[PDB]
């Protein structure tokens, strides 16, 4: 793959297939070298005449390694703080004042 | 200009050259996990006022 700052108006460079947000399917006869280098590694298409190329939906560029194979996926922009992880803190208690009524009756 | 940013493919509704994001993050109020604080042991007395009774 190559990276380009090509505006959508400009034409795609010749001999290059544009990756999109969604995984695509392309004919096996054409892009023959690309297929024999990939095969059905990122999709199988129809299974006979096509094969799948991976899609990049809003995803970030990340290098390989640390046991991560090429073409892997994951991550999320949305984060929920686990209840276990939370800065230890104590709230103050506002000054207050209470009285108790008396149950006196009467004595002799 | 790169601006010291990360490389992000923009298939999902993101034209080329789009920027955004933030290195500084602010926890919103609704993001706070549920938790319960403990109230320590307490002790008090009330003084009693009385002029007397016949």
């Amino acid at each position: 793959t190559i990276i380009s700052l090509i505006p959508p108006t400009a034409p795609i460079p010749a001999g290059y297939l544009e990756l999109l947000n969604s995984s695509q399917n392309v004919s096996r006869t054409t892009y023959s070298a690309l297929f024999v280098l990939w095969g059905t590694y990122y999709g199988n298409g129809d299974g006979s005449t096509t094969f799948g190329v991976p899609g990049t939906g809003g995803r970030f560029l990340r290098l390989g390694g640390s046991g991560l194979s090429v073409g892997d996926i994951g991550g999320s922009n949305q984060i929920t703080i686990p209840t276990n992880a939370l800065p230890s803190h104590q709230h103050g208690i506002p000054a207050n004042t209470h009285t108790h009524s008396v149950n006196d009756g009467g004595h002799g």
